Order: structure tokens, then sequence, then C-alpha cells
């Protein structure tokens, strides 16, 4: 597999000194986590770089956007994090278009909804984590790891994250294994095998809460894409039908 071309569906989301990540789904479209944006910041004070290796670095493949509008699921819960889910609809320039595919940018596609996953699927999240603040010099790279789905029966124990997982939500990760809380961003990509699609992997994940970078790692909890599939087809859809 790849490795600076590695992941090229990723979107880095600046507003203010915030960050958030997010997967491109189609040249004009980011999928990201609601709670990324219940502020509800302008559109105009958000900006999306497709093609970046480091957060806050301009590169050359690197791609720069404005958002023209955006949506959270309708359901969302600040308090919960249910639903945790939201659509960039991406500026198009001069010549009505918006993200230019290139060798370090192409979108990611979403599951079939055929696959159920199960504690055999595997998967992988990206992306950049943890940085001290100051001397933009050292800013990290985007990172990855490989992480197995989590059953909705061991993330739900008292020991991992109790009562707290609710339908839509869904696991990944080592019960104690480790290293995800500080290398993923919220709203970032859980991609995993579907099979049962005409890519090997899919989007089935999009990082939501988990625990905090420091202490010890649970498994990351993740909005479960497929739950929210015909959400996310509906309000992309090119043509009222």
């Amino acid at each position: 597999v790849a490795l600076r071309g590695a992941h090229p569906y990723i979107a880095a989301l600046y507003w203010g000194h915030s960050f958030c990540a997010g997967s491109l789904i189609a040249p004009c479209w980011v999928l990201t986590a609601a709670h990324c944006l219940q502020d509800r910041p302008a559109p105009e004070d958000l900006t999306v770089v497709l093609g970046q290796e480091r957060r806050n670095h301009s590169c050359e493949p690197c791609q720069t956007l404005a958002v023209r509008s955006y949506r959270l699921h309708e359901a969302f819960s600040p308090v919960s994090y249910q639903h945790d889910l939201a659509l960039l609809r991406l500026q198009e320039d001069a010549d009505g278009s918006c993200a230019l595919l290139s060798p370090y940018v192409q979108p990611v596609s979403l599951p079939s909804g055929a696959a159920r996953p199960s504690e055999t699927t595997l998967c992988q999240v990206a992306g950049w984590g943890h940085q001290f603040e100051g001397a933009e010099e050292y800013a990290s790279f985007l990172q990855e790891a490989q992480v197995p789905f989590l059953s909705l029966e061991r993330c739900s124990a008292p020991d991992v994250h109790g009562s707290s997982i609710l339908p839509g939500m869904l696991c990944a990760g080592f019960l104690e294994g480790g290293t995800d809380a500080c290398q993923g961003d919220s709203g970032g990509p859980l991609v995993c095998e579907d099979q049962a699609a005409e890519r090997r992997l899919t989007l089935q994940g999009i990082i939501s809460w988990g625990s905090g970078c420091g202490d010890r790692n649970k498994p990351g909890v993740y909005t479960d894409v497929a739950y929210y599939l015909a959400w996310i087809r509906e309000h992309t859809v090119s043509h009222h039908t």
C-alpha cells in the first residue's frame, strides 16, 4: 500500500485556531463530525485543505477551498454526541469545479451497507492528532493506525465505554493496546474492508469521541457511516426526485 498518497480523501478543516479532519466523499462534499460545527461558525470563516501533509503547511499539491454551506444531522445531540455527522458543501470556482482530483486528492467510497462489520473486519484510522503548540517547523505528519472493529457488546462494557455507546456509534481499537487517542482528529476517517463493494476499503467511521490523549487508551468511538447511509445520499443528491 502507498504512503504520501496514502489517504488522498482526508480533508483538514480550520476555523480560528480550532481543527477537525473530515473525508472527501465527492469533489464538492466533505463528511465530518457534527460536533466540530455545533457552535455554528459562518461558512465564510471555514477553510478546507485537501492533499495536505502537515497542518498548517502549504504544499505544492495542497488545495484550499472555501465552504458554501454545511448541514449537521438534524438530530445531533451535543450532550451524548448521538448522530455525530455533518456535510460540508464546498464552494465551486469560476468553472463549476470544487476538488481538482489528482494523485493527492481523491474521494473515498461510502459503505455498501451490504457488509455488516464484525470483529474480523480490518480497519485503518488516519489523522494528525496531538502536537505541541508553537514552533511550526515541527508540525506533525499525517499518521495511520491499523485497528480492528470492536463489537458493540465489548464496547458497552462498564469497564470500557458503558451506556455511552448509542445506536449510530461503532467502536474500533484494542481494549488495552493503545495509540489512537493521540493520533486521530475529531471528524477524521476510519476506513475498513467492505469487499461487497466496488472498492476494497470504504469509509465506515467518522472519529467522534473516546478517551483523552494522555489517559490510557480506550477504543475510539466513531459515527457509524452505514447507519446514516440514506441520510448521506438524500442530502447530496444531484437532482430533486
